[PDB]
């Protein structure tokens, strides 16, 4: 029913995504399936790289109510300061692992929406964390890449265990 999410260390998560050529109704349908997948997980961010569609498309909803959806197509993110903020990040492609990352605290976002309109906004807080995390997906990067090798290694061993439990849960 839902789209499968790739899990670390799947090598396809390292693919650099291609620009979206036109917001066609198949990219519209993909965005809608990404939302269902994301909301089911549950998560607040999913990049199209994570469902093995190597395209610059990101869906996001940062709200308690699952009612404030946002789409970023072909995004450009530029920091507006050297000040960073720590945040404990997770990732649906690194399931059930969370750790601290430090990223620029304020950024400018330029992207297009599901109608092909351009927009430009400035983001701090959770938005700035999340858009930078998701942009990293589109350049083949995961948040575990900023951790020490032992923490990455532990994360990898734990995730294979969770994925193996998830499969076993399908047989029951
Ligand atoms: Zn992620």
């Amino acid at each position: 029913a839902l789209l499968p999410i790739l899990s670390f260390p799947d090598p396809r998560l390292r693919t650099i995504a291609k620009p979206v050529e036109e917001v066609t109704d198949e990219i519209r349908q993909l965005a809608a399936d990404m939302f269902e997948t994301m909301y089911a997980a549950p998560g607040i961010g999913l990049a199209a790289s994570q469902v093995d569609r190597h395209i610059q498309l990101i869906v996001m909803d940062l709200s308690e109510s699952k009612d404030e959806p946002m789409v970023f197509i072909n995004p450009k993110v530029t920091p507006l300061t050297e000040e960073t903020q720590p945040y404990e990040e997770g990732c649906l492609s690194v399931p059930q692992i969370y750790d601290k990352v430090d990223r620029p605290s304020r950024v400018k976002i330029e992207a297009i929406n599901l109608e092909g309109q351009a927009f430009e906004i400035e983001a701090d807080g959770l938005l700035a964390v999340c858009i930078q995390h998701e942009m990293d997906h589109l350049n083949g990067k995961l948040f575990v890449d900023y951790l020490s090798p032992l923490k990455r290694q532990r994360a990898r061993e734990k995730v294979e265990k969770i994925v193996r439990q998830r499969e076993r849960e399908k047989v029951a």
